[PDB]
């Protein structure tokens, strides 16, 4: 008869506990998760024009879509019991699954309405042949405060994938209005060729009466993946019947990748997933000025090939200019990326779902923001998509969350300096304005939503560590560590320019006692924010499940001129520990997340780390913990 112990040594085979025995010990408090069992993709979000309270979808248990509502952003509640599913399989439609979809808020009957990938056959992978018929897209009518989701009584309003395209996947909706595709698309050929004649039209547009465009992602076997672009017929607002297919607007060679070799933004793989089409500004999100920008999944694999396993989830982002199809008879319009990156570089990070949140929502009023914003939910897949080694999952009860809700928008770099580390090829960002002086650099802007980041340090109990230097290799513990797994972290590192040559790797612990650690360090040798999951859990070792390799993302730290002087680019670093979930952010532009389930509750213990190569100089690092509760009315 074993009752969990958290501070005398786990059981070699946590697999053999007994059912929710683990419901606790890993879970968050302050993210988006259901109240029990298993999380999928994060889909189907909208603002409720008639009440301003933003909605939130999520896969939930392979069962179809289940939902959430917020009024502040900060706090969630379900939308009903029993799962709070608002559509799931069953109907003609749909016999056999229900995948990821997207809202117009003002659609059928002016009504909520979601457009989703309607499944009748499975499997469905890139790496096998596809089944005639497999997905299809459904439309379905908000009903009853969007607390549930019913299927029109016909069959899906787009049948079938483009006519004889052998594509390797064909799903995921995403709708958005756009000022210059509508414009791009009304113009004449010869006339939408100059940007001048293009944004004349462009400064007229009005997004109230502005047609939809649907995203379909995906890919074509022997070719290369891509995205599906569609459109209400004749670019008519009130059609939601036939939408008239685009043409591939963005596609890429199999497996090929952004730069020459595939360094700052993964590679494009073997297929586009769950695909989100944003126009960012340096404020926040306007379909009218906004620059394009994208965010997708691609799935990698290695040779040779596992049938039906993607070996890599790729959590990507880019962003470009869209023009006409050029002079031949093929897509309507073009995507061109300009750059690309990554919008969170976890493993276990992917398949992102966003939508604009207006000023007029009530989360906005009451916040008092006074722009258009785009809200990002990213998934934190719980068992590495599926191929996790026997993860205790029946004693978990429960299975992966969506990180942190995140603003995305258009991020400068000022006062840089213009060299070789700012025009290299193949980077995530472009020089706005260079004098062949400073350059200032655009790229794209990643935060935590302001509301979810106050109410974080709401109300947590805050202690500051005095500024510090190490030169030497060092371990020190903080003056004082939190007591708990639920805290906020931050930090400013400085480094000397001589250490860009170094093998330095400098950087904090947490989660640590005596026989558990989490590293969190930047490295030099190849710019990396690395977080060494090696001794996270004292339990790993005879537990394959829990996952312990290594985690990290690329972040350029530019030289920069600040006080008339030059130097490297501060290091600025803001991590939450939300329990088994930990995100860490970088300069308002890096995001790299994964799981840290150490085991003891011992494990608090927080300290500063240099491995004596190289010199770092900590300032402002401070720790407010506490967190919050995401889900009181539970
Ligand atoms: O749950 C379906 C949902 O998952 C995603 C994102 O992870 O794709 C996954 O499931 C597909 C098929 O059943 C796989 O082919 C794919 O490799 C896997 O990532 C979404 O694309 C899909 O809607």
């Amino acid at each position: 008869s074993y009752h969990l112990d958290t501070t005398a040594p786990p059981p070699t085979n946590l697999s053999t506990l007994p059912n929710n025995t683990l419901f606790h010990l890993w879970r968050p408090r302050a993210h988006i998760l259901p109240a029990e069992g298993q999380i999928g993709d994060p889909c189907a979000h909208y603002t409720d024009p008639s009440t301003g309270l933003f909605h939130v979808g999520f896969l939930h248990d392979g069962d179809g879509i289940a939902g959430a509502t917020t009024a502040n952003l900060a706090t969630y509640t379900d939308t009903s019991d029993n799962g709070s599913f608002l559509i799931q399989p069953g109907g003609k439609n749909d016999p056999v699954a229900v995948f990821d979809g997207a809202v117009i808020p003002v659609g059928v009957n002016n009504t909520p309405t979601l457009l989703y990938t309607s499944v009748s056959f499975l499997p469905i992978h890139w790496s096998i042949p596809y089944t005639r018929g497999s997905e299809t897209q459904s439309l379905a009518v908000a009903r009853d405060g969007g607390r549930r989701f019913d299927k029109l009584d016909q069959g899906p309003v787009i049948a079938d994938h483009p006519f004889a395209v052998d594509v390797t996947a064909f799903r995921a909706p995403f709708v958005f209005r756009s000022a210059r595709l509508d414009v791009l698309l009304s113009l004449d050929e010869e006339v939408a060729r100059n940007e001048t004649a293009v944004q004349q039209a462009v400064d007229g547009w009005t997004e109230k009466n502005a047609p939809w465009y649907v995203a379909v992602s995906g890919g074509v076997h022997g070719v290369g993946p891509a995205q599906f672009l569609y459109r209400q017929n004749g670019g008519n607002a009130s059609e939601f019947q036939y939408w008239e297919y685009l043409g591939e607007w963005w596609q890429e060679a199999t497996n090929s990748s952004w730069g020459d070799e595939g360094t700052w933004a993964g590679r494009w793989g073997f297929n586009f997933e769950t695909g989100n089409v944003l126009f960012l500004t340096e404020e926040g999100h306007d379909p009218q000025t906004g620059e394009v920008f994208v965010t997708l999944g691609t799935e990698g694999s290695g040779l040779p090939i596992v049938p039906q396993v993607s070996s890599i989830h790729d959590m990507l982002w880019a962003a470009g200019e869209v023009g006409v199809g050029s002079e031949q008879e093929g897509a309507k319009v073009e995507f061109s990326p300009s750059m690309a990156g990554f919008l969170d570089w976890g493993f276990s990070a992917y398949a992102a779902a966003g939508k604009v949140l207006p000023a007029s929502s009530a989360v906005s009023k009451t916040s008092g923001v006074e722009v258009d914003r785009y809200v990002s939910f990213v998934w934190l897949t719980g068992d590495q998509y599926e191929q996790a080694d026997g993860f205790p999952t029946a004693q978990q009860g429960w299975t992966g969350s969506l990180l942190l809700p995140r603003e995305l928008k258009v991020q400068t770099v000022e006062n840089v300096v213009d060299n070789e580390l700012v025009r290299e090829e193949g980077v995530s960002w472009v020089v706005g304005e260079s004098d062949n002086q400073t350059a200032t650099l655009r790229t794209l802007g990643i935060t935590i939503a302001r509301e979810t980041k106050a109410a974080l340090l709401a109300n947590g109990s805050v202690t500051a560590e005095e500024d510090r230097t190490l030169q030497t290799a060092a371990v020190v513990p903080f003056a004082q560590s939190p007591s708990s797994k639920f805290f906020v972290l931050t930090a400013q590192l400085e480094f000397p320019a001589s250490a860009r040559s170094s093998p330095l790797q400098s950087g904090f612990e947490i989660l640590a006692s005596e026989l558990e650690r989490t590293a969190i360090y930047y490295q030099f040798s190849n710019e990396s924010l690395v977080v060494d999951r090696s001794q996270t859990s004292a339990a790993a070792p005879t537990n394959p499940g829990l996952d312990s390799f290594t985690e990290s993302g690329k972040l350029r730290l530019f030289d920069v001129i600040e006080n008339g002087q030059e130097q490297v680019e501060t290091l600025d670093l803001t991590v939450v520990v939300d329990n088994a979930v930990v995100e860490v952010y970088a300069n308002g532009r890096f995001a790299l997340s994964t799981w840290a389930r150490s085991w003891y509750d011992n494990s608090t213990q927080i300290r500063f780390f240099h491995n004596g190569e190289g010199e770092v100089q900590f300032r402002n690092v401070s720790v407010s913990e506490g967190l919050y509760n995401a889900w009181p009315e539970r």
